[PDB]
């Protein structure tokens, strides 16, 4: 206990510091595009550092919401990846999330937030993250009269898991969430290549419902994880074998749904074990939150082979069909410590 404290200590004092001196938090880059993220990065590791018991973080929490306040530039209310881009469906649902934590749920912002995120519910009963009408206004590419944005305006399956942590959208995307699990017991999101966030924050929604008739699915998904979790602590990915942070600590958030099972137990152990292992000197992890941009018609993002790493691309290059990633460390970091926050108290 005496190792994680110091790990999870080290870790908030790292994510604290590397703040800007505004406090935001800013994380992941589209070069000469739509450049640095604050408003989802900030409402997000907000969000992750809700679960720590300390004065400071908390003060840290309400000035995050003061600065998302502070961005009303949007007549929908929503808050978006960051100033330039338009409102998305996600970073609202994760600023309402932040909302939540500091005890502003029922301000006149988040009411507004609400109202809009709600309008982005579709036929089939997910969230879609964009409105057609707003980024089409926002991107600029080529021929956009002959591009339809079937996929970028459809329902997704990773911001229907995370709007449903929000109690009060939770039976609106019940069914959604139950019909897309795979046979496997898994879920695949849209903007994410790693499974284990979509399918730990859909199977923690079931979970908080408290239905009994969830509990079979829930169960289903935690098999999955402990299938996924290597016997040395870590989720193998192709991008890294020998175990993705990001990955990793999601999959040990939902081996957190199952508390009797002694396999379960020693699985998070392990977690727990490579975690504190694979800590920087400064209280970081290394960045592996790989967030993909689809083509805006591409349906089935999974089905996609052509996936590259846009860093590593050399000369004229496009977002479309390339994955980015945390390049400063913090949303990667603000997930581990949150995951370990979680676990600790479960060994």
């Amino acid at each position: 206990l005496n190792q994680l404290s110091n790990s999870i200590n080290a870790a908030v004092a790292f994510l604290l510091e590397a703040r800007n001196l505004e406090g935001w938090w800013q994380d992941f880059n589209f070069p000469q595009a739509a450049s640095i993220g604050d408003e989802w990065v900030t409402a997000y590791v907000g969000t992750m550092l809700a679960t720590l018991p300390y004065a400071h973080v908390h003060e840290a929490l309400m000035q995050a919401w003061e600065l998302l306040k502070i961005r009303d530039h949007r007549p929908t209310g929503e808050w978006g990846y960051n100033y330039i881009l338009c409102g998305d469906a996600d970073t609202t649902g994760w600023a309402l999330q932040l909302a939540a934590a500091v005890g502003a749920s029922d301000s006149e912002r988040a009411q507004q937030a609400r109202a809009a995120l709600a309008t982005h519910l579709q036929p089939n009963g997910g969230i879609a993250t964009f409105a057609e009408e707003s980024i089409r206004a926002y991107i600029k590419v080529p021929d956009l009269a002959n591009v339809s944005f079937q996929g970028w305006c459809g329902a997704h399956t990773c911001v229907s898991a995370a709007v449903a942590a929000l109690p009060e959208f939770r039976s609106r995307l019940h069914d959604y969430l139950r019909v897309t699990q795979t046979s496997q017991g898994n879920w695949e999101g849209y903007w994410w290549s790693d499974h284990e966030y979509t399918t730990a924050l859909t199977a923690e929604a079931l979970a908080a419902g408290g239905q009994a008739a969830d509990q079979p699915s829930i169960e289903q998904a935690v098999a999955w994880g402990l299938k996924r979790l290597c016997p040395q602590g870590f989720v193998a990915t192709s991008k890294h074998p020998n175990g993705s942070t990001f990955a990793t600590a999601w999959c040990l958030r939902l081996l957190l749904l199952n508390t009797v099972d002694a396999e379960v137990k020693a699985a998070r152990a392990a977690a727990i074990g490579w975690l504190l292992e694979q800590q920087r000197p400064n209280g970081s992890w290394v960045s592996s939150a790989y967030l993909r941009i689809p083509y805006p018609f591409d349906r089935n993002p999974n089905q996609f082979p052509h996936w590259r790493y846009y860093d590593e691309i050399e000369g004229d290059k496009r977002f479309e069909g390339s994955i980015i990633f945390d390049h400063n460390s913090i949303f990667t970091t603000a997930t581990v410590v949150n995951s370990l926050v979680k676990a600790a108290p479960m060994l």
